């Protein structure tokens, strides 16, 4: 029981990485609310992990600012005060900066940046000063460290999350809020997105990309998140945790 | 004449750092168009540097997407094809993430992030494949490297610029566009903003902040920009240039 | 429930402070451990303080002793089976500016903090590759592997060397399918016996301009990220840097 | 118009490649320069190839020769006046994995690439502080000070050590108002005589998976960022890293 007593919100927790985070959190004794845009998918994902005594689904788009309040209230009414927020929801656009439409730019940033801001801001307000050993875990990427010529807007969003989380981490530390803020940086992981992009896994598995020569699995990200959520990581804040098969080491 | 033949757009070039960039560019033989929101201020700034044969003002807000096209066309009609873009325009908000209003968040990001995207995207389209030795210089900050508890949105914007510029730099390199993209990261510089924030220069000059014990001057940033604009830096792309009196070294 | 079932770890400088907590929690998680140290009385007592001889043993060794590393691996293998995990934690401190550093101080620090980490990494790769052990080499760097300190010149040099050299080793092992991962851990200020001996040290480290949390860490703070890195939980993490510093490097 | 008026620079390993171009452009910008190298015939010829004895001179010196550094400063001061600029560019290459690195190779590389940079930095601070010279110490790191290379273990270690040790020295000088700045330059792949001797080297380095621009740089590419760092133009830049690598580290 490494997350005994923890109560977590995992955005985009109905598929891939987010689903695995939710799975392993529940396994380690946390109570979890997962969010998603699709109710049928979301309800099924929750039940695949456990009963309503340990996990619940809430239909929510991370860019829905007002919905964030409903998300915290619903999670609190179900499991008690929230202790853990994982801002994992996000979308992918494959365009160069040159080729990015303004509509694409705005759409992606509204989820990947504004959504994380909404979750972090409200997270700090609701969890500070309550002695919860609170932890906000913001999902960046290797794309928050290095550029990719075909991921301009994605790059922008992940670099923004990377540094904005440090700001939040320092404010919470300096004010003795008992809230930690950290970023996780996955490399290429086998997810529904990757499976659906023809040729993606093949390009990602090249040694010039991922030195291990294969892409990761959603559990690879889940376990580092269990670490950051647990009181094991009580001295870790404002830091970057990279799980990428060596992508950024070369 | 280190910028002989260069033609530069400098956004927010009517005050502080941007004004100094424009000054030293003209000094080194470049033709310059500076932009600003205020016509009286802008016209006066241009004339303070030189005549219309070497520098001109164009009234423009960097978040005005359509205006970017007018900005390139006007600069080209005046001086010939643009070779250099310095995305320097930006605003400052002093709020923690916790305390940032959504209106403040959006306003700041629209200039500091969208504006830089607009300039970079159009810059690549207009300067690629023309053999101009083109250079796009995006103004980040030390705030693109480290957090500040009271600069949440600013942090987000500067981290976004930092990584998005790498994406643009790689795309241009891989496609042999003859366009380089780099970021400059000023520490604390004596600017109209700093002069106007009561107590700011004092806090900034603490040895725990800036190891040199004083803040910089706008020319400190101008000279690194002359370097990046010139063909001297033809092998430099996707890199970060920090001029900060030691702020990030500790 | 043991997170380190079947692992066999060598922890250098494991008789005190951070090294001791690493060994403690490693044994707690089902690993067998050999700790090293320069002083036998302290070391043997340290081993017994954690558990029985069936799970933890002491070996007297200076990390700069190249020949001794072979004995360390052989002795550990003979007691517990093939080594799966190496933690290069041993190191010394010198408080001098670059300007004020004697060459004797420079060489002595580097021989332990750099050469010793090299010896352990190199031999670790040779001895653990291709055995399917889920092998993990954990090199102790520091916040001083990221940022300078005006009064820690040689220390900075050693910690930055470890930071990047580990990436080289991580890449070679990955590219060769060696089943060895290499990562660095970067502690901030931790309450250790060294810190306890320096009067006022903890107070200075706890200033918000230094450590934003306003207090320094504890050895267990480093132990738990090392358990993560040692476990198969982290099978996709290699060549990366793990910082646990109370916010020191975030500002 | 000279950007380096009044400067007096020592450039180690300045008889070939990157070091030579640094010295060349330094003299072009009004500095007086002493270049060092291990071989006198090449070195004296290298000095004359740039300019007259009133602006550039050769001194035979191995950067790992600690005692020789004092002679280097004294000889340079006697010819041109107080030294204002030091470029620690000298270094050697070993192509071995960490696993395959002999300790002799490890020690030899580190003695030049690390110890030599230390000797120059330490003495540079002692000799140039408080003289109001606009002093600048420029330490040559590399892309290998940022990222690992599986076949460059010792090189990685040395270049990461230089990267962080320079920050320590930069901080101490800043905090003490020494009027000395310390910075690191990080070349990517550059067309140098070493590269020319390795058949196929340039071709491999020019692959887009390595250098995104699809070609490698030239020594002048490094010379011009060094001119910037040497000049009073960069009076607010210290403890920072300047990367000129054709995009190598951006991906
Ligand atoms: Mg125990
Ligand atoms: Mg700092
Ligand atoms: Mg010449
Ligand atoms: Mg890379």
């Amino acid at each position: 029981d490494r997350l005994k007593g923890k109560v977590a919100i995992v955005t985009g927790g109905t598929l891939g990485i987010g689903l695995a985070i939710a799975d392993k959190f529940v396994e380690e004794g946390a109570k979890v609310v997962i969010t998603g845009r699709h109710a049928d998918v979301g309800e099924k994902a929750a039940k695949s992990i456990g009963g309503t005594d340990v996990i619940r689904f809430v239909q929510h788009d991370a860019s829905d600012e007002a919905g964030w309040t409903k998300l915290f209230d619903t999670t609190e009414e179900a499991f008690g005060p929230v202790t853990t927020v994982v801002n994992n929801a996000g979308i992918f656009v494959s365009k160069s900066v040159e080729d990015t439409t303004t509509e694409e730019w705005r759409k992606l940033l509204s989820v990947n940046l504004d959504g994380v801001f909404f979750g972090t801001r409200l997270g700090i307000q609701r969890m500070k000063n309550k002695g919860l050993g609170a932890s906000i875990i913001n999902m960046s990427s290797i794309e928050g460290f290095v550029g990719d010529p075909t991921l301009g807007a994605y790059n922008a969003s992940k670099g923004a999350v990377r540094i904005m989380s440090k700001s939040a981490a320092l404010d919470c530390a300096l004010k003795d809020y008992d809230v930690r803020v950290n970023t996780v940086h996955p490399g290429y992981i086998k997810t529904p997105l990757v499976d659906d992009l023809e040729g993606a896994e093949e390009m990602m598995s090249q040694r010039t990309k991922t030195p291990m020569g294969h892409i990761g699995e959603p559990n690879d990200i889940a376990w580092i998140c269990v670490y950051l959520a647990s009181d094991e990581s009580k001295f870790a804040t404002g830091a970057e945790f990279v799980v990428d098969g060596g992508y950024t080491a070369q």
